[PDB]
């Protein structure tokens, strides 16, 4: 599924990540913006042979098991598919536990190189929240 701003802004508020750790609702927009376009079914493969799944890119080194990362840990305890559902509840968890691990939300290169320090409000300017 892809998300609208304002629909995903909703779904990510109800799914308890507005002000997750500190870190207001523009921010978790703003890097699912650029991480995925708003597409749950965004996959991308990095060059440690690894995959980035869903709309945060969240990475089967560490996050998920997709049985084809050898030596990889699975610290969200989901297959790596249960990220690309069009319900963001596996995705939202497996965040909270990332953004709480004590590098916060640098974890998402697209938000520390797009997001971090810039106006994220404009990302739910105008949604009915
Ligand atoms: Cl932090
Ligand atoms: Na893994």
């Amino acid at each position: 599924k892809v998300f609208g701003r304002c629909e995903l802004a909703a779904a990510m508020k109800r799914h308890g990540l507005d002000n997750y750790r500190g870190y207001s609702l523009g921010n978790w927009v703003c890097a699912a913006k650029f991480e995925s376009n708003f597409n749950t079914q965004a996959t991308n493969r990095n060059t440690d042979g690894s995959t980035d799944y869903g709309i945060l890119q969240i990475n089967s080194r560490w996050w998920c098991n997709d049985g084809r990362t050898p030596g990889s840990r699975n610290l969200c305890n989901i297959p790596c598919s249960a990220l690309l559902s069009s319900d963001i509840t596996a995705s939202v968890n497996c965040a909270k536990k990332i953004v709480s691990d004590g590098n916060g939300m640098n974890a998402w290169v697209a938000w520390r190189n797009r997001c971090k320090g810039t106006d994220v409000q404009a990302w739910i300017r105008g949604c009915r929240l």
